[PDB]
């Protein structure tokens, strides 16, 4: 199976729940609880507290999760090469690099296009992110633009823990989709940082097209299957 | 409780439990085993991928852990000091710090000096840990051996392919033995890094006092309940 036949499946999942995000002592519940409404993917913040302060988890924060759910692992290391080899290794099903971290960025990613993983029951290529901290230029992606399959777009910057305006995030977007033209239907456009509600609603309502959000600890303040029915019902 | 009182009813338990070593989807069901089983000591390794390559978990790891459990904090970082200030925060009991991050260690413990935790329904002091890979002397803790609780021996380094012989283990719990002399009452030395069930034996098969042996992946190689059948009665 081809990554472009992946990414057109994938694009009817509209949430990647940071699951870590739940108590960790009700990991198998929380995500029979998604599996139970339909959600699969799973994002995973794997932070060495080089990139920024956020020191997190590894590759093995993802190894128990089910083959069954999509593996969105969002990687902010020092050593993206080492760290990409480790989740690919636990079964990510996409690795996102930040684009800030160039020194080996380019390997990384080159690393990557040669790797197959299963998912569900079939083996697909892995497929590459990059993501953008809210200053960062998007005119960076240039030389990536071809062969990333899935942008994706901070509200914060977790450098500084500066959270920017929401309309910026959504003028992004559309820089974003600009630059795909013709291939946006070949890649993934997500938002990820400290969702809200509100900011899921902003930008759902913003007539440009964004394939997953990215959830966080909003999702888990108060019962998930409160939560959900309120995202199913809102946005 | 006093500091020295709480590490006596401390070494009333053998096995320091790498909790994280079971499948996460788990945790609740093995927390609950081991607590049947008259076992609350939780060992976390929390690594950056830059002490080492190791890159584990962070604070976060220990935060959901129950209070009523000790947790025994191992640091294989860069940054100590702001590692120990975050996981003192997530509740961490002990502070195990790697003797060859030298440029905070020192540091570290002086802040650490100053923490206090709960265990229980009480207050005590966190206790501090110093842990050494297997080639680094034994002579270099020695400025430190009064500040310190807890002396832990890696059976590995981590920032290494080498096989350490199992017997200069055991040798280098002799020559912390001798340095602290009639100290040793006061202090915890463990035994970390891939323990088996042989290798349990060996450590444990005496004359020289091992408070902890710290588990891996071992004890959860097969079902926990049946591997702490096995442990019991091979060693307690
Ligand atoms: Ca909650
Ligand atoms: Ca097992
Ligand atoms: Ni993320
Ligand atoms: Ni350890």
């Amino acid at each position: 199976m081809s990554k472009l036949s992946l990414i057109q499946q994938l694009k009817q999942q509209k949430l990647s729940v940071g699951i870590l995000s739940a108590n960790w002592l009700q990991l198998n519940e929380e995500v029979t609880t998604l599996l139970e409404n339909q959600i699969n993917v799973l994002h995973f913040d794997i932070a060495d507290g080089q990139f920024s302060s956020l020191f997190t988890v590894g590759a093995i924060g993802i190894k128990y999760f089910p083959t069954h759910c999509f593996k969105d692992v969002h990687l902010m290391v020092r050593n993206q090469l080492e760290v990409a080899k480790a989740v690919v290794a636990n079964g990510a099903n996409l690795v996102t690099l930040q684009l800030e971290q160039y020194h080996d960025f380019a390997l990384t990613i080159e690393w990557l296009a040669k790797q197959k993983t299963t998912y569900a029951n079939q083996v697909y290529p892995v497929l590459i992110g990059a993501c953008l901290c809210p200053e960062t230029p998007i005119s960076e992606l240039e030389p990536y633009l071809d062969q990333i399959d899935v942008i994706q777009l901070l509200t914060l910057d977790p450098r500084n823990g500066t959270k920017y305006p929401s309309e910026l995030i959504l003028d992004r977007v559309i820089q974003v989709e600009k630059r795909l033209g013709n291939r946006r239907v070949e890649k993934l456009i997500n938002i990820d940082g400290s969702m809200t509600l509100e900011l899921a609603k902003y930008f759902k309502q913003g007539t440009h097209q964004i394939d997953w959000l990215v959830s966080g600890s909003a999702l888990f303040s108060g019962e998930l299957k409160t939560n959900l029915k309120v995202w199913k019902s809102s946005i």
